C-alpha cells in the first residue's frame, strides 16, 4: 500500500556511489544534500 525509505525497506546511499546490487532506485524518505535511495528486492 505505502512504504518508506529507511532500513530494511531500503538504504539511503550518496551519487557518487552507484548501489552495487540489483536494487531499483527509488525516492519515499527525505534525505540530506542530494542523496540517492535504492529498494531492496
Amino acid at each position: 500500500q505505502s512504504e518508506f525509505c529507511g532500513h530494511d525497506v531500503g538504504e539511503c546511499v550518496p551519487p557518487k556511489l552507484v548501489c552495487r546490487p540489483p536494487t531499483h532506485e527509488c525516492l519515499h524518505f527525505p534525505c540530506p544534500g542530494y542523496l540517492k535511495c535504492c529498494c531492496y528486492p
